[PDB]
């Protein structure tokens, strides 16, 4: 598996099954965005993650 | 002052006479962006602060 | 003024009469917390400023 | 696997085999707390991953 990951393309360590993105905005002029390989996302996060190549925006 | 703040301009407060935008990767799937009205930028980071509407772009 | 920033305690720009310390979680896993000298807050979250030195323990 | 995360335990997904501590310092008043259940560190963040029921601090 290989991901994006801030403008690099990264291959993922053989537990990590997963692509994901999500951002994050915790105070009025902060964003916080996670991208990367990754193991599996919660319930919540369901959409966050996804399993091809590369799909991670 | 105006300042670019995730996608919306905002109106700065009184003691705020800049618009910073800082752009950071404390892990590396992980970056966060600092964008939005301030005070006074560190000199190590002077040019980090600008003191015109909108030019934290 | 002089705040607290995460451990040591720091001397503020001119322009920042303000200690910060505001505790966000933007995922489950990431706590972010911001604590340093600042410029004023926002009326919603009015008291997440102190203005005495050391005030933002 | 059980591991701590911001005050709570939590139960690792059948692919997370790791707890997880590290922190960030993007901004001089900005502190990021990664805490969690986690799949395989970075080489570079060899110490950051533990194995055990709560052992992420």
């Amino acid at each position: 598996l290989k991901c994006y990951q801030h403008g690099k393309v990264v291959t993922c360590h053989r537990d990590m099954k997963f692509c994901y993105h999500n951002t994050g905005m915790p105070f009025r002029n902060l964003k916080l965005i996670l991208q990367g390989c990754s193991s599996s996302c919660s319930e919540t996060e369901n959409n966050k993650c996804c399993s091809t190549d590369r799909c991670n925006k």
